[PDB]
């Protein structure tokens, strides 16, 4: 009972699920713990920051070009000043765009801090599109009315009564105009995938489904639909339950009727092209349809969140691409900061960008010149040898997804599925709620069976994994595109020992 | 009309004001742009990343420490293992909080990426105290109805048919269910003072004032009620305004009625001890004490936003010990990041630390490992030799607050006040909305006047000053505890220079 300042509960927690463990070093795809008596121990990191670290932990060539950086007296802090490596950095994911999709479109950058702040970035310039068809939308019910009221009080119109359900001239107007302004005030929607995980602020809380972490939040921030990905059929009726009306009188030159005409309540659709808080399901050519679609109707933009499939996890610069997904929004961060700064990216389509976005939105750190600097070097790399590094992730993909196939069919009664692509892969766990082992089925009830097995891994073969997924059932493969042949069967050897034990359900082996 | 992908309107505007310069280089109190034939010119920076670089751009000490921990092979991304030196800074903080305020109170410390995300968790860690109150409130309501209906179902007590306007037993119960259910959705309320900077997130800009900035996102969050921070008188009456009700029914042994009983609405209380967005006007006392009597009468905590006024700035660690501030929670990033990196981080006070916080709140770049070890040694160097860092902000901070008051005394009919304390002062400009000069008039009214006299003192003084407030109507004074009185003497000379051509109304020299 000594004093504690931060992550008691956290670190309490973390001892139990046998992941209680202080990383001291990193290099490449290992981490470094200290044994009892003070000695290295090296772990094989297949988190890698949650998919962060493309290229490992603390790359010589990172830290060799930041500490460059350091000592040229880099600029780190010139807010409103020209800071031209922002747009040189914008150009160059314009330019990987444009090859990667064969389109010819364009793309605006603001920077920010993080995954969700980028996110956010897209759900504030969201909704000035939906304020911009507010405006719109509303300049011509008022000369909708004007038009009906000219009409009504100059003999020409006689006002239908079978319509005034929907509310004496000047005071169905009035009603109107209250129906209305009720209306615009009211939050607006945003539509995401089941499963989804676009972050944890006020705002992007809401675009995430993980119900322990969101619901406590529900009251301050405009809701998200959360869509079945797997039956795009029923998509079309929860978004059409959604539709929303505003008032006005049309005139038929004879007869003015109240009528309901559409209200914009949608802001934004969200969509990971690998869904992450879904055990790394790539989204299917059938829902990247039905989004267009979405997109399409409801004129809102499509906003592809690549924070974790961006900067070529998935084999691809961008996963979209990969996939087939037309976004009109792109966000980006995990890798970009070279695995030691914090930068992230909103690229917003020219054709739709509203210039006050430049000078109504800021950010202390945003655009900051070392993760800039950091981020043009990361580029650099990701680009190198006429896109080899590309190759590189599909091939050390390709081989980390056979060895997990080649496990699960040897283990179908414990694994039931491989997922992902590039190296962004994942196991799914079969639900162990059912356990003959007492240990097991209490730690599998209370959403803990992905740690329990991943403290397997650690103590019993020296491999860091995380669990992903709602109630950790699913085990996450991200590690850098050095993971090498031996690091693989290492791997393979780990996951036979571990789904051996889960098979002879021992309890006393698996949990402390 | 080439292709551009960033920073387009930003760059225009910032080249009408006279601020297009790119500087290349910085160290200390001077960024360096370069003039036409490629030499360095140094410019004295008096906005120090808003008040990011208490130690100056790139100070030795913290670029030493930052390539010694990149050079150790630091984890920067070790998430979901432990990392003892997030509890190591918050018991710094702990202590540095106990000496300054002589209170023995405890705070867990959660990190985050920027200062709006600290503040955001402040305010989802605020709602979870809300739910926490209203589970509570919901609970006796229950058990009052259950021992109401006993009452009554069973000759004890008959219902008082005079309570009944705020709504047969059973029916009213259900009346009284849908009443509180739809109570209970509504969004909460945070209170701030007018003029207030929290941040400019989806949750975050619903706390700042500045119109333009907040007014087109409306609809996305809760919002703020901005409390008038000169005139404490009327702050009682708009809080009493918000008070909102759920409904009960209470046995009086003879009678049960149907009563009103208090809802919490306010999520939370945030201020600034400095209020960076009013012009950096220092909290008086007066209205200390009226955010204590808000605070102890709500039940909901005091959020001190310190991001600003915070490690060191105002001549303590905390501005709000300062100014005898009692906060419950406190946030802090711009300094202690070193000037380099980015970190925030935000202390909630252990008697109201909800434990769920610590598993349901995280971020993958918070508690990175790199803006750690920097986190420590900024708390080192601020703390350095018994606090003598502090007498040296004070004593600087008097030097060039002594320095605005002289300009002010000859410039009066241009310069209204000198605001703030320590190292965050600002002098308030006098309307030109009638300025004789159409250029400077024209300007003033579009809220650009500080912008124009800012680009003044960069072309004709090689001084970098930016506006604060909400029609930039103040210059800010926030420059580094290394500003030399050689450097205040050339600012003095720049300002009456300034003032003078401004006293002159010459436009033609002030206006491009
Ligand atoms: C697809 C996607 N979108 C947004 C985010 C939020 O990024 P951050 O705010 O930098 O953590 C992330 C971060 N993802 C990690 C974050 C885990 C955590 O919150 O610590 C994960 O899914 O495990 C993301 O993956
Ligand atoms: C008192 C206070 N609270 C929160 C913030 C937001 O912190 P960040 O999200 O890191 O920009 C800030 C940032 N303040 C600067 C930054 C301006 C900007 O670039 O957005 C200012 O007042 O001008 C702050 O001062």
């Amino acid at each position: 009972g000594e004093p504690v300042y931060a992550d008691a509960v956290l670190n309490g927690w973390l001892t139990s699920m046998g992941l209680g463990v202080e990383y001291v070093r990193a290099e490449g795809n290992t981490v470094y713990y200290l044994d009892d008596e003070g000695r290295e121990v090296p772990v094989l990191d297949h988190a890698c920051g949650f998919g962060s670290l493309i290229f490992g932990h603390n790359h010589p060539e990172i830290i060799a070009h930041a500490k460059a950086a350091l000592d040229a007296g880099t600029v780190v802090h010139a807010q409103l000043s020209r800071q031209p490596r922002a747009n040189q950095i914008s150009r160059i994911l314009n330019d990987i765009m444009r090859r990667e999709t064969g389109r010819d479109d364009r793309y605006n950058a603001i920077f920010a801090n993080s995954g969700a702040e980028a996110n956010e970035i897209c759900m504030k310039h969201a909704e000035l599109e939906r304020q911009e068809r507010i405006t719109a939308l509303f300049a011509e019910i008022d000369a909708e009315l004007d038009t009906a009221r000219e009409a009504l009080t100059t003999g020409t119109a006689t006002l239908d009564t079978a319509s005034l359900p929907l509310v004496d001239v000047d005071g169905v107007i009035a009603d109107i105009h209250r129906h209305n302004d009720e209306r615009r005030a009211e939050r607006p929607l945003f539509l995401t995938l089941d499963g989804s995980f676009h972050g944890k602020l006020v705002g992007s809380i809401q675009l995430t489904q993980n119900e322990p972490w969101r619901t406590p939040f529900t009251a301050l921030s405009s809701p998200a639909r959360f869509l079945p990905a797997d039956e795009p059929e029923l998509i079309g009726k929860i978004v059409e339950d959604e539709r929303r009306s505003v008032l006005t009188l049309s005139l038929d030159k004879d007869t003015v009727r109240v009528v309901e005409r559409d209200f914009p309540v949608v802001a934004a659709i969200f969509v990971e092209p690998v869904r992450g808080g879904s055990g790394m399901k790539t989204v299917t050519p059938e829902l990247a349809e039905e989004l267009h679609r979405l997109r399409d109707t409801l004129g809102c933009p499509l906003v592809v969140d690549e924070v974790q499939t961006g900067i070529g996890r998935t084999g691809a610069f961008f996963g979209s691409a990969l996939l087939g997904i037309r976004g009109d929004y792109y966000t980006l961060a995990k890798a970009i900061g070279g695995g030691i700064v914090k930068n992230s990216v909103a690229l917003i389509r020219q054709d739709r960008f509203l210039p006050a976005m430049e000078v109504i939105h800021s950010s202390t750190f945003a655009k900051d010149g070392l993760s800039a600097s950091i981020a043009l070097k990361v580029l650099e790399m990701v680009e190198a040898d006429g896109g080899r590094v590309y190759q590189r992730v599909r091939e050390r993909g390709q081989r980390l997804e056979a060895m997990l196939e080649s496990v699960r069919a040897d283990h179908s009664d414990v694994v039931s599925a491989v997922w992902g692509t590039g190296l962004m892969l994942a196991l799914e766990l079969r639900d162990q709620s059912n356990a003959t082992s007492q240990a097991i089925r209490e730690k599998a009830a209370h959403g803990f069976l992905g740690y329990v097995l991943a403290g397997f891994l650690l103590r019993e073969h020296h491999i860091r994994v995380l669990p992903a997924g709602p109630r950790s059932g699913f085990l996450r493969f991200s590690p850098s595109l050095y993971i090498t042949d031996e690091e693989i069967d290492r791997t393979e050897t780990a996951l036979r020992s571990l789904f051996t034990a889960l098979r002879d359900q021992d309890g006393d082996r698996l949990v402390l």
